DNA sequence: ATTCTCCAACCGCATTTTC
DNA sequence: CGAAAATGCGGTTGGAGAATT
C-alpha cells in the first residue's frame, strides 16, 4: 500500500496535467512509473476526468441542468454515465452527487 | 469548542485489454 | 489460449470547510 489515497494536492495535479499534455490520455497505470506520482492509474484517470479535463464545467448546476437531470433520471434510473452523456460538461460523478445531495432530498 | 454538510475520491465488482 | 492488468461503473463515506453551540 505504497500508493497515496485521498485529496489531490496542487503538486500532484501539476504532474498529472503535464503528463497528459505531453503524452495524451490513457495508459493511466504508466504515470506513477514514469513520474514521481504515488497514484494508481485508477486514481489518475478519475482526477483527470472529473477535475483537470478542460471539458468539465466549473459552475454550480443551473436550474435548466437540474430539470434535465430529473427527467433523464426518470427516463433512465441510476445510470449516471448514460445520464451524463446528455448533460454537456458534467460527468457521471457530478450528476450522481447532485442527485444524491440536492434532488434525492426531495 | 463541537456538530453538520456535502462531495471528491475510494471500494468492490464486472467488463475489456494485454500479451 | 487465459491469467493478469487495466478500464469503467455505481454505491458509499472520510474529512475539509461551514455552520452551530
Ligand atoms: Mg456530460
Amino acid at each position: 500500500n505504497e500508493y497515496k489515497k485521498g485529496l489531490w494536492t496542487v503538486e500532484e495535479d501539476k504532474i498529472l496535467m503535464d503528463y497528459v499534455k505531453a503524452h495524451g490520455k490513457g495508459h493511466w497505470n504508466r504515470i506513477a512509473k514514469k513520474t514521481g506520482l504515488k497514484r494508481c492509474g485508477k486514481s489518475c484517470r478519475l482526477r483527470w476526468m472529473n477535475y483537470l479535463s478542460p471539458n468539465v464545467k466549473r459552475g454550480n448546476f443551473t436550474e435548466q441542468e437540474e430539470d434535465l437531470i430529473i427527467r433523464l433520471h426518470k427516463l433512465l434510473g441510476n445510470r449516471w454515465s448514460l445520464i451524463a452523456k446528455r448533460v454537456p460538461g458534467r460527468t457521471d460523478n457530478q450528476v450522481k452527487n447532485y442527485w444524491n445531495t440536492h434532488l434525492s432530498k426531495k
